[PDB]
């Protein structure tokens, strides 16, 4: 006789923290060559492509990567073993034309010295609940900077992956729905 | 000051982009690009997924091997050989025997590189001009498919397997990047 149960797996999707200082610099530190390998020598077709209007170009989403590397994870991660929850973060700020293959060189410059810098900021697991002051969010732990760090580049990676699966929409023809379907 | 209606409808109705040199390119890209990102990982990496009954880091890439003995060229040939009149097996009738985790993922990436090379030869013997590509069979559930249709699928397969591998692994820091969380999902800003 046939039976179900209410919201039968509800107590999976529930999750602890998986942070790793190890796995995450493995992560990191592969991020500028695996973007090398994968869109170097690619037709600019690829570079320029996005997810529809007014969304960044493939191109844009590394430049972007670049510019966090300069002025986003390591400025705050010594602001917070720096000031502590005394002051909050500061806010940010205040060429299309340089080849792909340039902004390739740069980005795994700037990764190598940074993860160099990490590396002499925090020296044990325990520097990890160290704490500092976001402007919005409120109090924040290093190892919370350095995950937000790591899920920013998967998270940039899929956009730029995604803005070129786009570019065949149409070209796959009846094939558009099943590739939305995943696990099967 | 007034408003449009539907301001930018116009800008939503894509045409076809595929070039055969320009899919060729990410087709060859794709073993390395999965071997360089993960290789030499801890095994965490390779076993994450995203949430129950989805598949591994390692089972996708196990998936992308599969494919390259199962999917795209002998469709291809079935294409080329049997045109409209016949349509192309579905894959429901054909069993695979489940395959082992304990094989090292370095094993895969060898296999799946070489299988690629393969069928990337195999490609450019049966797909020689743009006449070939306008070449029609026939899916045994959608109807008449051109091969420019079965290449582009074959393109977008591999990215689409990539984003999930990429989604995998970020989710593994759902609760680790605290108030992160809600603005990763915010992007173009
Ligand atoms: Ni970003
Ligand atoms: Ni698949």
């Amino acid at each position: 006789d046939k039976i179900h149960h209410h919201h039968h797996h509800e107590n999976l999707y529930f999750q602890g923290m998986n942070f790793q200082m190890n796995e995450a610099i493995q992560l990191l530190e592969r991020t500028p060559k695996t973007l090398e390998v994968f869109l170097e020598g690619l037709s600019d077709s690829w570079h320029q492509c996005n997810e529809g209007y007014e969304t960044w170009t493939v191109y844009e989403v590394v430049v972007h990567l670049i510019e966090a590397e300069k002025t986003n994870w390591i400025p705050r991660l010594r602001f917070i073993l720096q000031e502590g929850e005394h002051k909050p973060f500061p806010a940010f700020d205040r060429s299309n034309a340089v080849p792909i293959s340039e902004r390739f060189k740069e980005f795994q410059q700037l990764r190598k010295e940074n993860l160099n810098t990490l590396r002499s900021l925090v020296q044990s697991e325990a520097d990890l609940e160290r704490t500092g002051a976001h402007p919005a969010f409120g109090v924040v732990k290093v190892r919370e900077l350095l995950s937000a760090w790591v899920v920013h580049d998967l998270t940039h990676i899929a956009q730029i992956v995604r803005s070129m699966a786009k570019r065949y929409d149409t070209d796959v023809g009846p094939w558009k729905e099943y590739l939305g379907i995943l696990n099967d």
